[PDB]
């Protein structure tokens, strides 16, 4: 695959850093008036890190409609994103709000509440399932059903209820628990796992809202997963994995949020998961298991 030999490439003459800071410089901008606006300060967990105009989402409030994520559309790929940044206490109902307004089935975390002592994530779900949790602003009702915890990451069961209409939703909830900040997972292999489980339960699927995923700034380690998703799925439509340009995606998706993929190294690992994701969708149905024994799941 032309992106193998460019990785070799790359990885030969050591200029990840070079490759990395060239997409910066290339990478889009636009207008973030609304986020910057004096009444939105408090709900920006990043100063630097804010939502397009264009691409942001809209709450369905006369209030106020600001909440810090982007719609990633990806029209080519056919699927879209929702990302955002780990919401703040005072966040959380618009978090929800979110969830429910654009009727998403499976929310993505990359990240822990605490990373390197600070507090990186509000604890926005229910731990225990005899204490959930009701959100007054936005009027939204939710309790954990169940929960299946492994060895890196944890799949929670989700009950989300709109008090106001008493209508029911099962949202499905992918915690990645060994990501650091400004890192890499383990392996392609755990990652790959961890992916295949989000895509296996449905969330990702065009018969429901967007995914949303989300990380602390909700660019780094969720422009990972975002990336390495939409290659394997563009391979997978063609059934060419020559014809993906790795780079140009990786351009594609920062027209609609800003600073997708933090570091070179996040770049390079998302070569190495898609090219390994290569060979599921090239018919190599046995790959699969052989990442969940490697996961050590
Ligand atoms: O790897 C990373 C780095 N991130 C980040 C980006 C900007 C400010 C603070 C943290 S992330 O939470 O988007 N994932």
């Amino acid at each position: 695959m032309e992106m193998e030999k460019e990785f070799e490439q790359i990885d030969k003459s050591g200029s990840w850093a070079a490759i990395y800071q060239d997409i910066r410089h290339e990478a889009s901008d636009f207008p973030c008036r609304v986020a910057k606006l004096p009444k939105n300060k408090n709900r920006n967990r990043y100063r630097d890190v804010s939502p397009f105009d264009h691409s942001r989402i809209k709450l369905h409030q006369e209030d106020n409609d600001y909440i810090n994520a982007s719609l990633i559309k990806m029209e080519e790929a056919q699927r879209s994103y929702i990302l955002t940044q780990g919401p703040l206490p005072n966040t959380c109902g618009h978090f929800w709000e979110m969830v429910w307004e654009q009727k998403s089935r499976g929310v993505v975390m990359l990240n822990r509440v605490m990373e390197k002592g600070s507090l990186k994530c509000a604890q926005y779900w229910p731990q225990k399932e005899e204490k959930e949790m009701i959100f007054e602003d936005t009027n939204l009702k939710l309790t954990l059903i169940s929960e299946d915890i492994k060895s890196y990451y944890t799949v929670r069961q989700l009950e989300l209820e709109n008090l106001t209409t008493q209508e029911t939703r099962e949202i499905l909830h992918f915690h990645y628990t060994t990501w650091p900040d400004f890192g890499v997972p383990e392996s392609p292999a755990s990652f790959l796992n961890f992916l295949f489980k989000v895509r296996e339960s449905g969330s990702l699927s065009p018969e429901h809202g967007p995914v949303v995923v989300h990380c602390s700034a909700g660019i780094g380690r969720s422009g990972t997963f975002c990336l390495a998703d939409t290659c394997l799925l563009l391979m997978d439509k063609r059934k060419d994995p020559s014809s993906v340009d790795i780079k140009k995606v990786l351009l594609e998706m920062r027209k609609f949020r800003m600073g997708l993929i933090q570091t070179a190294d996040q770049l390079r690992f998302s070569y190495l998961a898609v090219i390994e994701g290569a060979k599921f969708i090239m018919g190599d149905s046995s790959v699969q298991d052989q990442w969940k024994e490697l996961s050590h799941e």
